[PDB]
Order: structure tokens, then sequence, then C-alpha cells
């Protein structure tokens, strides 16, 4: 399904360290980085997405509209210029982050009652299941 509305509680992290490795985040902040109690919040209203996702590691928010290109400066993790686009193909949600990075992005997608994220970067993914609160 397409409606990716909810209040998002992780159940399983595979792969964040590789994931983090390949953008290049400094060792001793994945060492702390890396929480398997995560909450990913989703508002979305039409093509208008806000999100918001938290841990005692760190808080952070993006607002988007699908379907329109946004710069990104992700001072918050590795620290560079991106251009992000989200579209959707069929039901999945699929966020490319063009830039230095190849293969750099995510996809999103609801399957039965959980909430599936897929993040991307280089020749790593990263492989995060939640669910609905």
């Amino acid at each position: 399904t397409r409606d990716q509305n909810g209040t998002w509680e992780m159940e399983s992290n595979e792969n964040f360290e590789g994931y983090m490795k390949a953008l290049d985040i400094d060792f001793a902040t994945r060492k702390i980085a890396v929480r398997l109690t995560q909450t990913l919040v989703i508002d979305q209203d039409g093509d208008n997405f806000k999100t918001k996702t938290t841990s005692t590691f760190r808080n952070w928010d993006v607002d988007f509209t699908v379907g329109v290109e946004f710069d990104e400066y992700t001072k918050s993790l590795d620290n560079r210029h991106v251009k992000a686009l989200v579209t959707w193909e069929g039901d999945v949600l699929v966020c490319v982050q063009k830039g230095e990075k190849e293969n750099r992005g995510w996809k999103k997608w609801i399957e039965g009652d959980k909430l599936y994220l897929e993040l991307t970067c280089g020749d790593q993914v990263c492989r995060q299941v939640f669910k609905k609160k």
C-alpha cells in the first residue's frame, strides 16, 4: 500500500554499520549512532510528506513533496551536498540523492502491517523494519 502515515517503531536494523561506513561517517560516531530502538513518524497528505526520525542518539527531520527536486546538505551525517528527489515506483517510495556517492538514496514500502526501509550507498544496503505503534 502507498499510505505510509503512522508512528513506526524499529524492530530490526541490518548492516547500518556498512551503510554509514560507505558514507564515510567517522568510526567513533558510528559506534554511538546505531540504535536498535528508533521511531519514525510520517505525516503524508497527498504529495506532501513530513517525517521525523527519533532516537536517543539524534532527532532529525525532513519534509519533501513527491516529484519536486530539493537540495540537501547532509550536515547531520556525512556533510555533503546532494540533489534529492522522491518518487513512486508502484507502491515503493524511492529517494535518489544525486551527488558524489553512487547508488545513494533509499526505498520505503508498506508490506502487510510493517514498514520496510532500505538505505543505500555505493555497494552497501541497510535494511530496517518497523512495526506500526
